[PDB]
């Protein structure tokens, strides 16, 4: 809200809001996306009002949303292991998540990577669970402390929650390769801590389907996954919390409990109806058409970021930075660590009207061609 207000404030034509955690086109605006656009023309065509869903729609999303995560022929829904709770009301998955672990073990300690997006903190430490974080992000190599990490993981005790971005890190865009991820898994069933994965930017970094590869590898271990999805990203919809709670479990067995438990506590709990946004969500990843609209979109809007990429480092090196910033190609999603200090943050946009966090997390989905070397010559002067 603050850096945005500022933003909003500066009265300088050639001001850029790299703060922001929101994809817009090469013409600097949040896209409606085709697949919206059409469920909603169907919608009003057909004289229904906003949050309608048909008689099966909420059943229809939840299988949507496994497969997903999971592939549409996966083994794991055939056996009954994967139990979804739609979050089509505004009470986020990673609520519900929270609360439901909260009743099985309020005792346990929650682990979150070193930095992590605000919310997680808070959200946890509001629950009452203690919070920690393993060490994830090295400023030094603009990667990830993968040692550092292991051993934090090595010293956890059983039940110890660790928080995981499935993809597209937020707020550094460092994410684990597969070696990596395979290593994780295995301390965390060794450990018997509960992974609980975040995946809110699904598409945005590989594909839709590698994207979901972290989800895939901790439910092939035997064990009990929990997977916080959220579409108000990949969809355009500031502001929704639209998503849903997934749990992959180890025995059909295990479902079957954890559905009526889960039941239980969220009929407890809160009774949200799906909202308009929600209701759009569901009807799209309902329908093979749209989805399909969606799915080509959404490789769209993650070409375009990978393009923003490759042209800043492009641009700040014909700029004559002497610095290496190959790793902004290496980093995923909607943001890149930029390793700004804070008072070089102060000065691009004090000097130059660029706004980033105070941390340097730039939103590289805020950049397009007609502001690319605006950029990119402000922050050589910075330098």
């Amino acid at each position: 809200l603050g850096l945005n207000e500022a933003f909003n404030a500066d009265t300088r034509p050639t001001k850029v809001n790299l703060g922001v955690g929101v994809y817009t086109n090469e013409d600097g605006k949040i896209p409606l996306l085709r697949a919206v656009r059409d469920a909603e023309k169907a919608r009003v065509e057909a004289g229904l009002p906003r949050g309608y869903l048909p008689i099966d729609g909420i059943a229809a999303y939840d299988a949507s949303v496994q497969k997903l995560l999971l592939g549409d022929d996966s083994p794991l829904i055939a056996a009954g292991r994967v139990v979804t709770a739609q979050a089509l009301g505004g009470t986020g998955a990673l609520k519900i998540g929270a609360d439901f672990l909260r009743t099985l073990n309020p005792k346990a300690k929650v682990a979150i990577s070193d930095p992590s997006w605000e919310n997680h903190r808070a959200l946890f430490d509001m629950a009452g669970f203690e919070v920690v974080a393993y060490p994830y992000y090295d400023a030094k190599t603009n990667g990830v402390n993968f040692d550092g990490m292991l051993a934090a993981l090595n010293g956890y005790e059983p039940g110890t929650i660790v928080v995981l971005h499935a993809c597209c890190h937020n707020p550094t865009g460092v994410d684990l390769n597969d070696a990596q991820w395979a290593q994780v898994v295995e301390v965390v069933k060794a450990r018997r801590l509960v992974p609980f994965l975040d995946i809110a930017y699904q598409g945005f970094g590989e594909s839709i389907e590698a994207d979901a590869a972290a989800v895939r590898l901790f439910a092939a271990a035997n064990l009990n996954v929990f997977v916080s999805s959220s579409f108000s990203k990949s969809f355009s919809l500031y502001g929704e919390r639209v998503g849903a709670l997934s749990i992959i479990t180890d025995s059909k067995d295990e479902a079957a409990r954890v559905l009526s438990q889960l039941k239980r506590v969220i009929r407890t709990n809160y009774s949200n109806p799906p909202t308009h946004g929600g209701a759009i969500v569901a009807a799209v990843l309902a329908s093979p058409e749209l989805r399909a609209s969606w799915v080509q979109e959404l490789g769209e809007m993650r070409d375009r970021i990978r393009a923003m990429r490759n042209g800043l480092v492009e641009r700040l090196k014909a700029a004559g930075i002497e610095r290496d910033f190959s790793f902004i190609n290496a980093q995923r999603g909607m943001f890149s660590y930029s390793g700004l200090t804070s008072a070089q943050v102060d000065r691009l946009r004090e000097e130059f009207g660029i706004y980033a966090v105070s941390t340097g997390r730039i939103c590289v989905a805020a950049l397009n061609t007609r502001n690319l070397d605006v950029v990119a010559n402000a922050i050589a002067a910075v330098l």
